[PDB]
């Protein structure tokens, strides 16, 4: 009730192309339909310990310090987004999205009260039990900043107030390094140059920097493009990819088995497939010319790569290029689309990748970021300014 940003916006943004084989009423309609099944399979309020409490169901991952995980606060960052966007056809759009920030706040940090701690367990004991992770707060820290100017900061949650508290108090003192990159949590070092390139919001950043009036996100966002650049003119000089984790300076890819993720930590896989979204929509929403640079390279690389066939990328690739995935899933498939809208010669690919995600439902994962991809390059995710 009362939005200012009603869903759609369909806002074109200048120089990018959305899919044009069918209407912008039909891409509308397939974001609403991701929605309601989205919506019915991963929202969820059902906790014994927080009533009016949401969350996003997250898999079946292993013990928390004794505690079941029902979700993440990257799932968490997911939900609050998509919901304030999709607010003005979900009518209960509000109460779900201030339900979701009460259990972001009621579940804290235990290291920086201002942010999210990263497990959300159907417990008293595990509300203001675990560390933050950076990239949920930053997806969470940004939603506020959509929810102002969606439904104003004047009803019962401030959030443009909360918003800056969060940015400011919370990312910036704990998340944000001396040199100016993003570590991994509030649990990491302020000093520490182990990064998660996936953390690496670039329009998010632009956002804060507009609403807190603070030039240290701007300098955090020159700074990671010239880590981007560094990293792959020496790693990944033929595809224009980055590994999940990276480390040091110069920058280079993490070892494998990096905080015990994966073997493949080293290399372009499930935390990396998120970074060309993240890229590509500085250039779409603040015309960054380093962006689309990033996001040329690494669309070209996989329209070659898969000779124009988005059902041939694979989930997981080396920063050569040379395959680890075996099929594709909607993490790693929608962002390489996403990351192609900058130039009007891959009109197919775009319209390609369009009809693959449309209707591709599999796990939280996969759905939840398709749902943002499709959100943004349908222009549907509109963006905050002062």
């Amino acid at each position: 009730a009362k939005e200012m940003k009603p869903f759609p916006q369909q806002v074109n943004y200048a120089g990018v192309i959305k899919p044009n084989h069918v209407t912008q009423e039909s891409l509308n309609a397939s974001v609403r339909s991701y929605y309601d099944n989205w919506k019915k399979k991963y929202l969820k309020n059902d906790l014994s310990s927080l009533p009016g409490g949401y969350y996003v169901k997250g898999e079946i991952t292993g013990d928390a310090d004794g505690f079941k995980p029902l979700g993440t606060s990257e799932g968490q960052g997911y939900g609050m987004i998509i919901t304030v966007l999709m607010a003005g056809y979900d009518s209960n759009a509000q109460k779900i999205y201030d339900g979701l920030f009460k259990t972001a706040r009621t579940f804290k940090s235990s290291q920086n009260p201002n942010l999210m701690g990263w497990v959300v367990a159907d417990s008293k004991k595990a509300q203001g039990h675990f560390d933050s992770a950076t990239d949920g707060d930053l997806d969470i820290a940004y939603s506020l900043l959509l929810a102002h100017k969606q439904w104003g900061s004047n009803g019962t949650v401030n959030y443009l107030k909360e918003a800056q508290d969060m940015i400011t108090k919370g990312i910036k003192a704990s998340n944000v390094t001396n040199n100016n990159q993003l570590n991994l949590g509030d649990w990491d070092s302020k000093s520490s140059l182990d990064t998660r390139p996936s953390d690496w919001m670039m329009s998010h950043l632009r956002a804060f920097y507009e609403f807190t009036g603070d030039k240290t996100w701007l300098t955090v966002i020159n700074n990671l493009y010239d880590v981007y650049t560094q990293f792959s003119n020496k790693y990944s000089p033929n595809t224009g990819l980055i590994s999940d984790f990276v480390v040091k300076n110069p920058p280079q890819p993490a070892p494998k088995d990096f905080l015990d993720e994966s073997e493949y930590t080293n290399a372009y896989y499930y935390n990396a497939s998120r970074v060309p979204l993240r890229i590509v929509m500085d250039y779409a929403m603040y015309g960054e010319k380093r962006s689309k640079v990033i996001s040329d390279k690494v669309s070209s690389w996989i329209q070659n790569k898969t000779n124009g066939n988005p059902s041939k990328i694979v989930d997981g690739y080396q920063l050569n290029g040379s395959n680890i995935g075996s099929y594709p899933t909607a993490v790693f498939v929608s962002p390489f689309i996403a990351a192609s809208i900058t130039s009007s010669n891959n009109q197919k690919w775009v319209n390609s990748g369009w009809d693959w995600m449309k209707n591709k439902r599999e796990r939280y994962f996969s759905d939840s970021y398709n749902l943002l991809t499709m959100l943004f390059i349908t222009g549907n995710w509109w963006k905050p300014v002062p």
